[PDB]
C-alpha cells in the first residue's frame, strides 16, 4: 500500500519540509530514500472522481469531484473536463471551474485514441498506429486549488526536451529534476529560472516517433521530472489547458505546436547579416570607427548597434547632446552605406523628471499606460534612469502610446528595429520603491523553485494591476506583450518587416520577434552551452536566436573568440555583443591569423544567406526549424537522441564545431549516408561515407567542420561587406549527389523586407533537381523579384568519373574543372534562376 517503487513515488510535501507524523497526517507514506521524495502519495490518496461522462460531435465532457480536501487552501471541489478532438494530429482538453471564470492566457487559437480512469481520475491518450500510451494522468492525484494546480503523466521514454528557458542539455534529466518557469533577469546558470518560460515538451518514443504537450498556462510553475519516467505540472494559478500533438515525426510535432502558438515571423534579409554591438560605444565618433574598422579589415557588417550609450541619462526615446549630438546624421550615413541600425530600448520609463520635462512619462501618466499598485498609482521601481514606471502592454492605450513614442523617436532617428532588454520585467529593487502588500498573490501557498525564493525578486509586485489581469497571472507574458507592441510599432513607423530582438519570451514569441540568450560568460562552457540553447529555441518556434558571439560577461580570449565566431556564424541570429568593462572583441581587434579565421567564418555565412533565407521561409510557411538537432532529422537513429554539440541547418548542412580550448580535432556523429566536406566547394576526407557512427575530423584553429548531405542542392551568392552588396552578386549551386546521382534543393527569393510578400505573390520559388548526370530547375513561381538572379557557378560533389564534356543548355560550357582526388566537378555557366536550364555531363 506504501509499497510504491522508488522511481514512481510522487512528492506529498512539495510545499514544505515535513515530519513522518505530518506526512502520515496528510494520508501519505513516509519512507526515507536510500531527489526521490521521502513523503509520497499511496495509490489510494484522494484525487477527483470522473462523473457524468458524455460524448458529442466536439468530443467528451464530464464533472470531476473531489470529496476529501488536499493540504492546500481553496480546493475547487467541482471541476468541468472538456476533451476536444480538434484535428487528426491535435487533441485538446481543459479542466476549469464551472462556477467561476478563472484567468486564461489571452492567445489566438486521428493519430490518437482517448480513454479515462474513473477513480482516481485520469486522461489516457494512446497512439492509434501502435497502441502505445503517450499520456496517462492517472499516475498521481489531480490537485486543483485556487493557487495550486498539479497534473502528472507517465512519459513514454527517458527522452524529453523543451520547458525553456534553462541552461541545460537539449534532453532534460529525468533524475528528480525541478524546472521553474518564472521570467527572471539572471546571467544564464544551471538549475535557475531564466529570462523566458515555454511550457511545452517534446517526448521521444522507442523507434523514433514523438509527441508534444503544451500546457497553455502563464502562471509561475514548476515542472518535475522523475525517472519512472513521469512528469508533474505544478502551476500557481489559471486552469489546466492541455494540447497533445501526435507527430509522429518530431518535425511534425514542432509544426503541430506552431499551428497553435504561431509560425515564426519572416525576418528581413539584412537581419541574417552580421550584427556588432557593445556597451561602451560612448559617442557617434566611436560608433562610426567600428564600421570604418570592420570595412578597412574586409569584415562584413550589416547592422551597427548601440546599448545605453546613445540615451540622455539612460532614458528611452532620447539621445544625449554630448557624444550623440549628431545621432540622426550617423544613422542616415549607415543607410547611405547600405547598412541598418539597431538600438536598445528598456520597458521602464523614468518617472522622476519634473512634470512636462519627459514626454514618454508625461504622456504615459496622462493616458494611464502604466502598471498600477494597491492604491491605484503607477508602481515605481528602480532601473538604469533611476525611478521608473512599467508600461502595461495588455492595455490597448499603452499599445497606442508605445506606437506613438516609437514613431516620434523614429522621426528624429530612423532606426531599423528594436533591441528590447530587461522585459522580464527586470527591477533593480524588490517589487517597488514602496515594497509590496502582504496578500496571497505576494505570498502564495506554493512558491516554485525561483531564484531568491519569492515571485517579487528582481521584478515588480505580483499583486500589481494590468488591463487584462494581475501581474501574478501575466508576469510570464510581459516580454511577449512588449514584443507584440514593438512589432506593431515598427510596422506602423517603417511600413516594412519589423526586426525585434527580445530577452524575455513566452510560447508564441517567434510569431513576433527573435531572441538572444542574454548575459552569457566569455567561457568555453558557455560556448558549448549555446548549441543546445539555440536548438531548444528552434523547437519552440523562435528560430531567430543566438548567443552574444565571443560571450558578453568578462574578457574573451583570442582562441575562444575564433571558435565562438566559427560556431556563432551558424547561429540563425549572429551578433557579437560585449559588456562595458570588457576588452574589445570586434573581429578587427585580434591578431592577423585570428582575423583571417573570423573573416573566413563571416564570408561563408554571407555565401550561405540565400540558403539560410530559404530556411526562414520554410519556418515562416510550414513551421519548420532553421537550426535543428540531429534527432529532428534522423529520429529513427537512436544514437542521435543525445547529440547536442552538433547542429544542422535544415536537412542538409552538418556543423561540428570545436567547443574546447587547445583542440585541433573534434569527434562528431554522422548519420547513415555520404557527407561531403563543404571545403571542397570553391567560395581530411573529401567525403565521409558513414554507416551511422562517430568520426574524428581534423579541426585546426582556422577550421570549423561543415558537411553537406548527399541528395541535397544548396544555393549560394557571391561576397559583400553588406547584404545590400551581396544580394546583387551572381549565385552558385552546390550539388551533393547520392551514390545513385540524385539531389534536390530549393531557393526562395523576394525583395528581402516588404510586408505581405506571400499574400501578394511578390516572390520567386525555384526547385533544383539532379539525376542521371543532369541538373535542371523547376519554376514554381517567377516574378520580377528573382527573375534576374544570375547563376554563374555549379559545383557537383561525388562525380566518380572525369567527364569528356560538360554542356549548358546543349552547348559546351566555356570552362569547367574536375578534381580526380576530391570527385568535384566545378562548372562555369551563364544562366538565370528564373529561366529553365539543363546542365549535363558525360
Ligand atoms: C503606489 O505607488 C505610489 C507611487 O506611484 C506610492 O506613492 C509613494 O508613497 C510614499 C509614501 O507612502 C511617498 O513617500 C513619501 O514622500 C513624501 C514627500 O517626499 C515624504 O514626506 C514622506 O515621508 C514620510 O514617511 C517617511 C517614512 O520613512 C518619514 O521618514 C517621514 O518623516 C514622513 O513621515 C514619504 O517618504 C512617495 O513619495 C510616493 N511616491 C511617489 C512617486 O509619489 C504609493 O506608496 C504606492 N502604494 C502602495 C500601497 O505601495
Ligand atoms: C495509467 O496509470 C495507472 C497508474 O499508474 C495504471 O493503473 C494501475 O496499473 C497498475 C499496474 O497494472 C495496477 O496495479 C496492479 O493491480 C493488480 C490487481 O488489479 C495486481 O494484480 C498487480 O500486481 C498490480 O499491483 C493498479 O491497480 C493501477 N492503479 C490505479 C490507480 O488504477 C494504468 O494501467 C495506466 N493505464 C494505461 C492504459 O497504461
Ligand atoms: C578584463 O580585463 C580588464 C583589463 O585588463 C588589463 O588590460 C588587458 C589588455 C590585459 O593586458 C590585462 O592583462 C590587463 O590587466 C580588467 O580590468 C582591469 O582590472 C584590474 C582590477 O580592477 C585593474 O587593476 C586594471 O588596471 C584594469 N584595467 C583597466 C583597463 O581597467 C578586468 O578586470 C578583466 N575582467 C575579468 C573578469 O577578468
Ligand atoms: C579603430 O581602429 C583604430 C586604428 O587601429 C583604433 O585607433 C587606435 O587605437 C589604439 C588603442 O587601441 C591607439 O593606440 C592608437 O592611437 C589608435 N591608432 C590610430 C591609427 O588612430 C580605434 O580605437 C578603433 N576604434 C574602434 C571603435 O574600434
Ligand atoms: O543595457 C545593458 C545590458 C547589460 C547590463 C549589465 C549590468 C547590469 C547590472 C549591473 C551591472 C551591469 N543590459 C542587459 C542585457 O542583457 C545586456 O546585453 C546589456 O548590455
Ligand atoms: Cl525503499
Ligand atoms: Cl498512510
Ligand atoms: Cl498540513
Ligand atoms: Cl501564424
Ligand atoms: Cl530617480
Ligand atoms: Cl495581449
Ligand atoms: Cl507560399
Amino acid at each position: 500500500q506504501c509499497d510504491v517503487p522508488p522511481n514512481s513515488r510522487f512528492d506529498c510535501a512539495p510545499d514544505k519540509a515535513i515530519t513522518q507524523e505530518q506526512c502520515e497526517a496528510r494520508g501519505c507514506c513516509y519512507i526515507p530514500a536510500k531527489g526521490q521524495p521521502w513523503c509520497f502519495f499511496p495509490p489510494s490518496y484522494p484525487s477527483y472522481k470522473l462523473e457524468n461522462l458524455s460524448s458529442s460531435e466536439m468530443g467528451y465532457t464530464a464533472t470531476l469531484t473531489r470529496t476529501t480536501p488536499t493540504f492546500f487552501p481553496k480546493d475547487i471541489l467541482t471541476l468541468r473536463l472538456d476533451v476536444m478532438m480538434e484535428t487528426e494530429n491535435r487533441l485538446h482538453f481543459t479542466i476549469k471551474d464551472p462556477a467561476n471564470r478563472r484567468y486564461e492566457v489571452p492567445l489566438e487559437t486521428p493519430l490518437y485514441s482517448v480513454e479515462f480512469s474513473e477513480e482516481p481520475f485520469g486522461v489516457i491518450v494512446h497512439r492509434q498506429l501502435d497502441g502505445r500510451v503517450l499520456l496517462n494522468t492517472t499516475v498521481a492525484p489531480l490537485f486543483f486549488a485556487d493557487q495550486f494546480l498539479q497534473l502528472s503523466t507517465s512519459l513514454p521514454s527517458q527522452y524529453i526536451t523543451g520547458l525553456a528557458e534553462h541552461l541545460s542539455p537539449l534532453m532534460l534529466s529525468t533524475s528528480w529534476t525541478r524546472i521553474t518557469l518564472w521570467n527572471r533577469d539572471l546571467a544564464p546558470t544551471p538549475g535557475a529560472n531564466l529570462y523566458g518560460s515555454h511550457p511545452f515538451y517534446l517526448a521521444l518514443e522507442d523507434g523514433g516517433s514523438a509527441h508534444g504537450v503544451f500546457l497553455l498556462n502563464s502562471n509561475a510553475m514548476d515542472v518535475v521530472l522523475q525517472p519512472s519516467p513521469a512528469l508533474s505540472w505544478r502551476s500557481t494559478g489559471g486552469i489546466l489547458d492541455v494540447y497533445i500533438f501526435l507527430g509522429p515525426e518530431p518535425k511534425s510535432v514542432v509544426q503541430q505546436y506552431l499551428d497553435v502558438v504561431g509560425y515564426p515571423f519572416m525576418p528581413p534579409y539584412w537581419g541574417l547579416g552580421f550584427h556588432l554591438c557593445r556597451w561602451g560605444y560612448s559617442s557617434t565618433a566611436i560608433t562610426r570607427q567600428v564600421v570604418e574598422n570592420m570595412t578597412r579589415a574586409h569584415f562584413p557588417l550589416d547592422v551597427q548597434w548601440n546599448d545605453l550609450d546613445y540615451m540622455d541619462s539612460r532614458r528611452d526615446f532620447t539621445f544625449n547632446k554630448d557624444g550623440f549630438r549628431d545621432f540622426p546624421a550617423m544613422v542616415q550615413e549607415l543607410h547611405q552605406g547600405g547598412r541598418r541600425y539597431m538600438m536598445i530600448v528598456d520597458p521602464a520609463i523614468s518617472s522622476s523628471g519634473p512634470a512636462g520635462s519627459y514626454r514618454p512619462y508625461d504622456e504615459g501618466l496622462r493616458r494611464g499606460v502604466f502598471i498600477t499598485n494597491e492604491t491605484g498609482q503607477p508602481l515605481i521601481g528602480k532601473v538604469w534612469p533611476g525611478s521608473t514606471a512599467f508600461p502595461d502592454f495588455t492595455n490597448p492605450t499603452a499599445l497606442a502610446w508605445w506606437e506613438d513614442m516609437v514613431a516620434e523617436f523614429h522621426d528624429q532617428v530612423p532606426f531599423d528595429g528594436m533591441w528590447i532588454d530587461m522585459n522580464e520585467p527586470s527591477n533593480f529593487i524588490r517589487g517597488s520603491e514602496d515594497g509590496c502588500p502582504n496578500n496571497e498573490l505576494e505570498n502564495p501557498p506554493y512558491v516554485p523553485g525561483v531564484v531568491g525564493g519569492t515571485l517579487q525578486a528582481a521584478t515588480i509586485c505580483a499583486s500589481s494591476h494590468q488591463f487584462l489581469s494581475t501581474h501574478y497571472n501575466l508576469h510570464n507574458l510581459y516580454g511577449l506583450t512588449e514584443a507584440i507592441a514593438s512589432h506593431r510599432a515598427l510596422v506602423k513607423a517603417r511600413g516594412t518587416r519589423p526586426f525585434v530582438i527580445s530577452r524575455s519570451t513566452f510560447a508564441g514569441h517567434g510569431r513576433y520577434a527573435g531572441h538572444w540568450t542574454g548575459d552569457v560568460w566569455s567561457s568555453w562552457e558557455q560556448l558549448a552551452s549555446s548549441v543546445p540553447e539555440i536548438l531548444q529555441f528552434n523547437l519552440l518556434g523562435v528560430p531567430l536566436v543566438g548567443a552574444d558571439v565571443c560571450g558578453f560577461l568578462g574578457n574573451t580570449s583570442e582562441e575562444l573568440c575564433v571558435r565562438w565566431t566559427q560556431l556563432g556564424a551558424f547561429y540563425p541570429f549572429m551578433r557579437n555583443h560585449n559588456s562595458l568593462l570588457s576588452l574589445p572583441q570586434e573581429p578587427y581587434s585580434f591578431s592577423e591569423p585570428a582575423q583571417q579565421a573570423m573573416r573566413k567564418a563571416l564570408t561563408l555565412r554571407y555565401a550561405l544567406l540565400p540558403h539560410l533565407y530559404t530556411l526562414f521561409h520554410q519556418a515562416h510557411v510550414a513551421g519548420e526549424t532553421v537550426a535543428r538537432p540531429l534527432f529532428l532529422e534522423f529520429p529513427k537513429d537512436s544514437s542521435t537522441w543525445t547529440v547536442d554539440h552538433q547542429l544542422l541547418w535544415g536537412e542538409a548542412l552538418l556543423i561540428t564545431p570545436v567547443l574546447q580550448a587547445g583542440k585541433a580535432e573534434v569527434t562528431g556523429y554522422f548519420p547513415l549516408g555520404t557527407w561531403y566536406d563543404l571545403q571542397t566547394v570553391p567560395i581530411r576526407e573529401p567525403a565521409i561515407h558513414s554507416e551511422g557512427q562517430w568520426v574524428t575530423l581534423p579541426a585546426p584553429l582556422d577550421t570549423i567542420n561543415v558537411h553537406l548531405r548527399a541528395g541535397y542542392i544548396i544555393p549560394l551568392q557571391g561576397p559583400g561587406l553588406t547584404t545590400t552588396e551581396s544580394r546583387q552578386q551572381p549565385m552558385a549551386l552546390a550539388v551533393a549527389l547520392t551514390k545513385g546521382g540524385e539531389a534536390r534543393g530549393e531557393l526562395f527569393w523576394d525583395d528581402g523586407e516588404s510586408l505581405e510578400v506571400l499574400e501578394r505573390g511578390a516572390y520567386t520559388q525555384v526547385i533544383f533537381l539532379a539525376r542521371n548526370n543532369t541538373i535542371v530547375n523547376e519554376l514554381v513561381r517567377v516574378t520580377s523579384e528573382g527573375a534576374g538572379l544570375q547563376l554563374q557557378k555549379v559545383t557537383v560533389l561525388g562525380v566518380a568519373t572525369a567527364p569528356q564534356q560538360v554542356l549548358s543548355n546543349g552547348v559546351p560550357v566555356s570552362n569547367f574543372t574536375y578534381s580526380p582526388d576530391t570527385k568535384v566537378l566545378d562548372i562555369c555557366v551563364s544562366l538565370l534562376m528564373g529561366e529553365q536550364f539543363l546542365v549535363s555531363w558525360c
